[PDB]
């Protein structure tokens, strides 16, 4: 029962600064000490330095290609992210990785499913993160992850991502919450037969059923580890108001939550991230850090 | 696939002003555009100057019956409504009526039956708007369409209204989102056996039962053509702030769009209102396009 | 059809004071005015002055046996309820006891189930309420009378709480909204199997579901009367912000009345409880009252 803490202060993958103090944030906030109540030999891992990171950010305006912004950055510290994921997974511990925008899950999900290549995906977000190099119009690759992570828009993706091993398939992805997806994303969750549950189907079927047929339509045998990318801005504004891209309406603090004690019940998860806390917008950092404490089998009553 | 977006800049229904300025303020949020990119062929329509009617209405004190107010101007502008809407239905174009306070209901109600006699209604509300002439104690006429369409009351009803075809049954309506029913309307619905979702039976069933309990309700052959008059005071105040008579508990934002989805996905919805939208009190403005854009087609996923 | 509405002004059971002025401002809002027109013949009991009682409370520090806080003020206080709710329950009235703090619940409880011994109580609150004697660790009482009622930690309860009959059993004893549970208090629900209906079944189940397995949890005949104790703090703060002990996230505004309605609704009610409220922190106090009101048999729709 081990486990490591990636620390991803990572904020090129879109224009808002701030959320590369995510990690720092939630430490602060007593997220290893929270871990290790719940009985997780926890160790922290430095990636790189947000500061020194956040630098060229700020300064290196040239860096894009198209439409596309920093995706020389991006893919550097990306498969930073990657290499250190992948070794914790090798070394048998549970990466808990903090971003960080949404754009380090090109790292995490590649690092895990390196070692565990039958692991299915949980995509908790508002977002579908699935615009293609050329598709992208606000060029933030934030909303790309999983494009890439996919090999979509092959001939388009620049030369610097050629680090991105093809892991992850369109049936080990399901996402959560969806209610802001580009009309391109739309088509290629359709053209792809994506397993989408958004906002629509958790209004419909409630938030209990919407996510055992996501953990179902990622694990065909029963028996597949799984891996949650999540994403804060999933939780409604009022909820979680210190965020990049926040989108109405989404899920209740009591929905965020109870998803995380189903995913922690089924007793299959192998990795997770808790992505796009932005301070500089309590409240968000808290839920960052309860998220965690859920998913790492935190319970309301006696376990 | 035409519409006609019939303009009904009207508040005489009751006390207070802004909520005729609805229309302007929907169009200029961009419903018309919104419309035409779902692929209606649109065309505005106005039935009469906002500015002009209340004008008269802030003026004419006199215009009283007993305890209810403005019955003369309700009548005339009403009228004209109907005459407008009743044209549209006929035309073939799908009549989307903006309000101005539900008064104007009793114009796009009977307009839209006149063309579709075996049309069901469904009545989004906190509010039964069916007292009666003598019943009302606030003597809102916004709060009384429904008694004059089912024709209660029929002795008491002024003269002005006389041009009220009688097209509404008792079985042929359905409320979703009760919360603030007089107790002459609840005796009234009742007696009527009223097809009556409360938010008792939202709680209790959730939204997508009570929504397709309230279609059945209204068509038994299961073919018949639906219309929804939506007053945005369902929703609960914490999104609808801007309404004139706000009550609590009432639909989530996210319910609220449900509904519309689920009516939109039927495939029968042959008209539409949405009314109460008071300005004067961007939330309430934004949700009354939502409410139009979910309910002619728009959706979370591919279509 | 008869009620006495018991007034309990206590504050010893916790810190803040102002939860004595709890009776006084539920009574202004109309409380009395509200039950007579349920058709309820009502009668105010004045257990003791608030103001004397807050006097002593505010003044003696000395009260104390170990961490635990005020045993004797609230053992005295709290035995001159169950001497008043006892009395009105042999009369025939129902006891409908306003708080104060919840330790006043030792003497509801207690005066309940000694003229009804086979009532269940249902428990509507953030917290288990259970902590021992020795367990506790904020010493407040208030977050301790079921562990007395139940007669745990036997040998750690002081002698001014002789008094309190044993006639409360663990399998008479349900949970609606626990979201704060102390880690000795899940080992106490665990241990003695305790019905323990936390948020999680609540997202989980539904509100309704939760409502009808707690019922059935105490009232195995089907028959047997049953008693809550409604603290309102178990609404997410978003509604109830003035109380002490907030918890998010809890119940929302209408999930907390459909639970009254549900429990009107079964008609075995005999005894209601509302605790907490502390006006110096009219949403608080109309909740209040709107809790009495659904409990009392108020409806949505005719009745
Ligand atoms: N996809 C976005 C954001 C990417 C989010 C990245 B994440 O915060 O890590 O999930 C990107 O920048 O690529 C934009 C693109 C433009 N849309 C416009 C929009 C607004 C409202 C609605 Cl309902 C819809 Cl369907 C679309 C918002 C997301
Ligand atoms: N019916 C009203 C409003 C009519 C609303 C018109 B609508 O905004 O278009 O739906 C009218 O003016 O005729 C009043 C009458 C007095 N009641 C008092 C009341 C308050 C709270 C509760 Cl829970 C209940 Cl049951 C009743 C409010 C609505
Ligand atoms: N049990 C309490 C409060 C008693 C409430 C009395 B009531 O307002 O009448 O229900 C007492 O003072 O005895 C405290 C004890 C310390 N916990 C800490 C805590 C905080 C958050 C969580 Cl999620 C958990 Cl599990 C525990 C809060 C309640
Ligand atoms: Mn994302
Ligand atoms: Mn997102
Ligand atoms: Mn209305
Ligand atoms: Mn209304
Ligand atoms: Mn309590
Ligand atoms: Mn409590």
């Amino acid at each position: 029962k081990k486990m490591s803490i990636v620390l991803a202060p990572f904020s090129g993958g879109q224009p808002h600064s701030g959320v590369e103090l995510g990690p720092d944030y939630l430490l602060k906030q007593g997220l290893q000490q929270d871990m290790e109540k719940l009985g997780w030999d926890t160790r922290l891992e430095r990636v790189f330095d947000g500061k020194v990171v956040e630098a060229r950010k700020a300064s290196d305006n040239g860096d894009r290609i198209g439409r596309v912004k920093r995706p020389r950055l991006t893919a550097e510290c990306t498969e930073k992210i990657y290499k250190c994921v992948r070794r914790v997974a090798e070394q048998g511990r549970f990466p808990l990785t903090i971003g960080g925008d949404h754009s380090i899950a090109l790292g995490t999900v590649a690092g895990v499913l390196s070692v565990h290549p039958d692991a299915g995906v949980i995509w908790v977000d508002a977002h579908a993160d699935i615009n293609t190099m050329s598709g992208t119009v606000s060029g933030n690759l934030h909303g790309c992850p999983l494009s890439i992570l996919l090999g979509l828009d092959r001939e388009n993706i620049p030369e610097c991502f050629s680090w991105v091993p093809q892991v992850l398939k369109p049936n080990k992805i399901a996402y959560i919450g969806l209610r802001a997806v580009d009309d391109e994303e739309k088509k290629i969750l359709h053209d792809l037969n994506i397993a989408a549950f958004s906002m629509h189907h958790v209004d419909r079927y409630g938030i209990d059923k919407v996510v055992s047929m996501a953990i179902e339509a990622v694990s065909p045998k029963g028996t597949e580890p799984v891996m949650v990318s999540y994403d804060v801005d999933t939780i409604d504004p009022l909820y979680v108001p210190a965020t990049g891209t926040p989108v109405r309406g989404g899920l209740s603090f009591r929905e965020a939550l109870f998803l995380c004690e189903r995913i922690a019940e089924c007793g299959r998860l192998v990795a997770l991230d808790v992505v796009e806390c932005n301070p500089l917008l309590n409240d968000t950092i808290s839920v960052g850090c309860a998220i965690a404490r859920c998913m790492m089998g935190e319970t309301l009553l006696y376990t």
